[PDB]
């Protein structure tokens, strides 16, 4: 076990490749240990990269990366979760309270079509990429039929004759 | 390497301050790694915390947090994903099939104002911070016009006389 | 410290149990570390587990699964987040833009009721027949009040001449 700091990191087609000082410790680190959790840290930033030796052999150093510390999460009691490998407010919780994500944007969907706001608690809804169709029985807003079994009902005209509620929403 | 259980946990500000007893290893055994996943555990609970020592060096010591033996999920074939800490129903799962979240509440946003649940297989969408906006060149529900551009069928007055389509909703 | 394959997953009630190829270190093995994130590999699949032992006893020694790497995403610079374990293009990524998830099918709920796709821009938002009843000061679509509070103008009658805008939608 020993311990070293981060400068560089590369791809290859099998791992991440790092050099993490401690020395010139390699230029071309052995791949790094993923366990699902990966990033890709800025040239030279505060972090610090744990190595670990095959057996007692020099020649292996799996590392193990480490959030910055300055940047560290305090989470609340019963909570955890991932954040944002260089924010601690741009985060996801699980709880017993509702499953929590917090950030100033969302995005869905493989070209970040489904784009989703929540700016000064209010709700902005963008997926101006194509058509939006909704499958529900039976729809509302503030509990009030606003779907496609909604009527309006009339009034009276010029002539004083009254009608009945209209028709249903057109059917293409 | 070494194995201990886990006391108390109390923040800091460059890590977690933590006591793993072991005859009391250290009363704050500062350091804990982070790859991206923390929680912070009530006290006395019944996970296990292992204790990773840099080099042969007995004064420097790094835990692994864990989480609780007997309550951990038993995945499907061909799944991963992350879990509530404390229990094995409210998890995240990215399968073949579907980006699978499990919870009975859904919250997003800086202060969770766009609130959605999901009772009982019927859906429910509150968004109390304020306004609704939605962009999208069509909203149809069952396949059903019924967004900024649906028209209302007319029917015979009391006088018999036929009126035409309804106008568009009106414009503010 | 050792370095082994994964051959063979089986889930016990203290945690999952993995048989690795290290000339059959053991059948029955001590289970995976369970720091929040875990998977399920199909038998004899290709990825690679480590092995630590408590201290030097090599009765007792856990192992920490890795995702294979042939299937390892190259995360963009000042990204991270967490993925399929079998694929590179199933993940979620928190970046400083917008929280974003990328996947062909998006469900929610306890079981996956709440079914939303994006395919290719076109959403549909699918809840299984269920009840949807949105909260909202004003729903509105492409800037247009389309909610519980939009009236339609309507047209001149036969004999009848011109009238009002209709009612409100019909409440149940």
């Amino acid at each position: 076990f020993e311990r070293h700091v981060f400068r560089k990191l590369d791809h290859t087609d099998t791992g991440a490749i790092v050099t993490v000082e401690g020395s010139g410790t390699m230029d071309e680190d052995v791949p790094v240990i993923n366990s699902g959790y990966g990033f890709n840290p800025e040239d030279d930033e505060e972090l610090e990269v744990f190595l670990l030796s095959d057996g007692s052999d020099a020649s292996g150093k799996f590392g193990v990366m480490t959030i910055p510390r300055n940047k560290q999460r305090k989470w609340p009691k019963k909570t955890g979760g991932i954040q944002h490998p260089f924010n601690a407010d741009k985060f996801v919780q699980l709880d017993d309270d509702s499953i929590w994500l917090k950030d100033g944007k969302f995005t869905l969907g493989d070209n970040r079509s489904l784009s989703i706001t929540v700016e000064g608690n209010n709700v902005v809804i963008d997926t101006g990429g194509g058509e939006l169709d909704i499958r529900s029985s039976k729809l509302m807003h503030n509990g009030v039929n606003i779907g496609d079994s909604h009527v309006h009902p009339q009034q009276a005209d010029s002539d004083g004759d009254t009608e009945a509620d209209t028709d249903p929403p057109k059917r293409d």
